[PDB]
């Protein structure tokens, strides 16, 4: 079997990507937010504190003839961007994009923090990394993609995120059309639990390629580049007026400016983010200053491969019995 949707930017920033998924019978559509690094598939649900509710598509498990309660489950998780979610589970029928998992467990929100009640366009998380990090207890959970695994063609999904337009997210199958040149694979620890994978080094702008090697993971659920602080100093450095400001919470440049592109390495090839990928725009409505799209991982414990990164590339999630990552140009 193969799956194929359509990601859609939540926003004129692409802050995030929201993609539709088919829960439960008759299906319950709801727009999620596909997150290669996390594990947990939640949703907004009839279960959802009701102040905590504005605007978001529920899922309603007493609707679906196929939903059956995971007695004793709970779930709980803290993102990195000091957001949270926890409740109970269901077990439900899942399709993404034409490809249909049964007992897929569906964890349904019970409590949201602020930022996803005030995001109205997403309705839940479904998580794509390593099944190790499922917060489920006491029985951990697969992931979707784990319980499609020995139904797909090929044990791969692929990201091909856009630039201020809708991209595909493939189960199954690599879409030769969908990129340029050849793919280079890279290997992956799943240690952590992350697509993690290390970057031969980087350019900035027409300046020439910096050998050095860079441990992060790929993650589609992270807006921005996280990147060490000398990298990133050394990337602002080409644009005047650039800052770090403690009081934004990073680095911020004039709006008035043209940002270089940005160049990472895979083996021994290159992927380019254009400078205009790098710009997330004023500050604050009308400000001149705007925030940068390439930000220090300093503090955060880990380099992040975000949609800032990988909306340059078609990215390839091979989960075979070795997992590796594959970066082509598009």
């Amino acid at each position: 079997s193969t799956g194929s949707a359509t990601t859609t930017p939540i926003d004129s920033l692409d802050d995030a990507y929201i993609t539709p998924v088919q829960i439960g019978t008759p299906a319950q559509t709801l727009n999620l937010d596909f997150d290669t690094g996390s594990s947990d598939l939640w949703v907004f649900s009839s279960e959802t504190t009701a102040s905590e509710v504005d605007g978001q598509t529920i899922y309603t498990p007493s609707k679906s003839t196929t939903a059956k309660l995971l007695s004793g489950a709970t779930w709980s998780i803290s993102y990195g961007d000091g957001s949270s979610s926890s409740g109970d589970v269901y077990t439900d029928t899942v399709s993404v994009g034409g490809l249909t998992v049964t007992g897929q467990a569906v964890e349904s929100a019970k409590k949201v923090s602020s930022s996803f009640t005030e995001d109205s366009t997403i309705d839940g998380l479904l998580g794509l990394a390593f099944s190790t990090l499922n917060t489920v207890s006491p029985t951990q959970q697969k992931t979707f993609f784990d319980n499609a695994k020995a139904s797909l063609d090929s044990p791969v999904f692929t990201a091909d995120l856009g630039y201020h337009a809708p991209g595909t997210y493939n189960f199954g199958f690599i879409d030769t059309t969908a990129y340029t040149g050849s793919i280079t694979y890279t290997a992956v620890s799943t240690k952590q639990g992350f697509w993690e994978w290390t970057s031969t080094g980087y350019a900035v702008g027409s300046g020439t390629f910096k050998s050095t090697s860079i441990d992060g993971i790929a993650d589609t659920g992270t807006t921005l580049l996280y990147l060490p602080a000398t990298v990133v100093s050394a990337y602002w450095a080409q644009v005047s007026g650039a800052k770090s400001s403690s009081s934004v919470g990073g680095y911020v440049f004039p709006c008035s400016a043209t940002l270089p592109s940005f160049t990472f390495g895979v083996g021994s090839a290159r992927i380019v983010i254009p400078g205009d990928y790098i710009d997330f725009g004023p500050i604050s409505t009308g400000s001149s200053s705007c925030f940068g799209g390439i930000q220090s991982s300093a503090g955060i414990g880990i380099n992040i491969f975000g949609d800032v990164a990988l909306k340059a590339a078609f990215v390839v999630f091979n989960g075979a019995t070795t997992p590796t990552l594959g970066f082509a140009s598009k």
